[PDB]
């Protein structure tokens, strides 16, 4: 409702940056009109002429002449227009979020895409976040979520978390420190924002569950704080039904969300998207456009290419098939615990992502254990200190990662794993 | 010397982030080893397979099956090591910086790929600039440049310049408000920087001298101020041997440079690289590992595959042709211009890059000119007054593209602009 009061003052005094008035009053104008106020480097002295990208399950991608020309130049700082409308139909589809035709300053749904998702929430927590501000998530978390969000010196308020993600009493003894009304007046510092990996995070494999998520967000109105919807594992939910989004519930405008195809298509290529209110989003193109001034454009449509073929039915067939093979993933790192953890840890099944999370029984500190012990013995596991604020403190979980190892592989590791555990006893 | 300076608490407080011990512990030991730390997706559900990329004057760029799949996944923040090694061999055959051999702790040259130059260039701004810091440029100056610097508080100081760049003596007038020990004092706030664009600066088309770089150079050691080199025209000097760089006089590691392929190889793929000190470098590095966290995997390859295959030899070939191209625009131009500004203007010939710089004769501002007037006569050039801190002064200066505008479109643009100043004397 009011979006200032999540706007630091340099986000705020932010204006827009170039490629401006150039290829916007010639790209509506007559074709007789001749333009040197532009500041585009002529394509044709670029040496990459043509492309072909062969595509498993697709059309061949070809880059003609004049198609390699565009790739190889500058594009909007927003993203190129046919993946914009796309994607924008997507969320629409998945999500058919309450913004969509809301006025633009009350937080009308807008798009912008990142040079992976990361980009954009590390881009949104600079606009939000002045140093000594209250921000909420739950730990364990991303490691680099928490190694962006440690230099904006902001306060992390940890809310507690089970195998059903936050646990909205939790969330709701942490906001009573407060008054609603407090969020009014900026002396006594009401949290601006709470972030959390609703599906699949990363390190726990835990999902929240869509009775919560609304518990939570009436909690957001009443204390009016903002929801950042990290979202990398969304479209890698085992469950028959995807759980509904914070973006679909979000009749208010509180709700950033982000997207990636890291994941699924690909991460090297670095494109996400972020879906949310306009005046927050306009905030992020502006410091994009004087950053990274837009996503390759060669990458954005290698994929806009790929999307527009399959249509909606064969990008969702595509994540049918990556969802029928992480799952099978999940079911045989899981036979191999049954099997050789003995009583010796304990863990909760995956709902979606990519990670397996153990609690080794009898130990209270595992990073001795691995990166002394089983390192020579031929096994590495990633041990959970890195996924928590205080990263120092001891940590008797180790993640696990199921998103390459055949069977052959995890029965060896989880081997390896018991006879360390046992010996260290 | 002391780098620590012109680091913030921030930027200071930033620590190493993620793909860190899983691919270096597992890039050095035993091929027997089993690793499920690891966090990588996996390639195999990425639905691009192989690429063939043709190129002009080389040899055709081939992504096999392995190579897709690297070409598809994240790599290291700093760039993909063959990629950084070939460009520190050019910076060094190109610049000689007398930093290479230096410790780390005193300057010891270092690179960084990044997504963009101009990421590059905002990631140090950002590392830099407290609100109420005192930084030198040369004003007209990139619109980017102004845009990024405004949102951070800094005071911007305009040293005078003319058809030679940045004039020394202006400069030496404006640090004497400060003593040279005050440098060790930050209670008043001397200089943190100076930033130009020394070659072809975008609007003016001007370029620094040898003689005047090195004076220049003397005034930041005295003054104890680092230089940010802008160069992204660097590969499109006109002349026969280019000028000797700021980073080629740099002995004492106070020089942050930034390179750029956008204007002679790709704008649209997002490529760029910072090289300096090693301490100032590893602050943009870790910025970079919770933004976008590397330039896109695939893009590096397409260019360090056609760097490597063309050689230096193949790389400075391609810059003679590009140049030798511009500077036949740049004659073009020129001549449009003596046959219809007819003493109605004034310009200087350009050193590097693709603009020129027109000077109306008899009209305080232009942008009535050609917004209102030149616009229905079909003709667009893009008024000067987005080029200064404050844009709403007048401006009597156009900037003129000779990119790609054929003989007979400049003899056209300039005929109507000529007529329109005429019947608006
Ligand atoms: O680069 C990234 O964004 C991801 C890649 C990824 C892909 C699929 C599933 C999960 C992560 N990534 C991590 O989140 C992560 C955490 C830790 Cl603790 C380490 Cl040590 C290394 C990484 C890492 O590469």
């Amino acid at each position: 409702m009011n979006y200032a009061r999540f706007i630091t003052a340099a986000s705020a005094a932010r204006n827009p940056s170039p490629i401006r008035t150039m290829t916007d009053i010639l790209s509506r104008g007559p074709k007789s009109m001749i333009s040197l106020a532009g500041g585009l480097p002529n394509p044709n002295m670029f040496p990459f002429k043509t492309a072909v990208i062969t595509v498993e399950n697709g059309k061949t991608i070809q880059f003609g002449e004049e198609m390699m020309k565009r790739a190889l130049q500058y594009s909007p700082s927003a993203g190129i227009p046919e993946l914009l409308s796309w994607l924008k139909q997507l969320q629409i589809k998945l999500h058919n979020p309450p913004t969509i035709h809301y006025p633009p300053s009350q937080g009308q749904m807008d798009l912008c895409v990142t040079s992976g998702s990361q980009q954009g929430l590390c881009k949104v927590f600079e606009m939000i976040i002045n140093p000594g501000d209250n921000v909420l998530l739950d730990e364990p978390a991303y490691s680099g979520t928490l190694q962006s969000l440690h230099p904006l010196g902001c306060n992390i308020i940890n809310v507690a978390s089970d195998e059903s993600g936050i646990v909205p009493d939790s969330l709701r003894d942490i906001l009573s420190r407060w008054k609603p009304e407090d969020a009014k007046n900026p002396q006594k510092n009401t949290p601006k924002f709470l972030y959390t990996v609703p599906n699949g995070n990363n390190p726990t494999g835990n999902s929240l569950t869509s009775e919560r998520k609304k518990e939570i967000y009436e909690l957001a109105r009443k204390y009016d704080f903002l929801i950042i919807e990290d979202d990398p594992y969304y479209f890698l939910q085992f469950n028959k039904f995807r759980v509904p989004t914070f973006l679909s519930m979000d009749v208010d405008g509180r709700v950033i969300r982000a997207d990636s195809f890291s994941k699924i298509i690909s991460s090297g290529l670095r494109i996400g998207f972020l879906t949310g209110p306009k005046p927050l989003i306009e905030r992020v193109i502006l410091h994009i456009q004087v950053s990274t001034l837009h996503p390759s454009t060669f990458n954005q449509l290698m994929i806009s290419q790929l999307l527009h073929e399959w249509g909606e039915e064969g990008f969702m067939a595509h994540v049918d098939r990556v969802i029928d093979f992480y799952s099978n993933q999940k079911d045989a790192i899981l036979a191999a615990a049954d099997k050789w953890l003995t009583g010796l840890a304990e863990w909760h099944v995956p709902a979606a992502g990519m990670f397996l999370w153990i609690k080794v029984k009898g130990i209270n500190d595992v990073k001795e254990l691995i990166e002394e012990k089983a390192v020579k013995m031929g096994v590495l596991m990633l041990p959970g200190n890195a996924f928590y604020v205080d990263s120092s403190a001891p940590s008797p979980y180790l993640r696990a990662s199921f998103s390459s190892a055949s069977p052959e592989q995890m029965d060896v590791a989880f081997q390896v794993l018991a006879q360390l555990i046992k010996e260290s006893l």
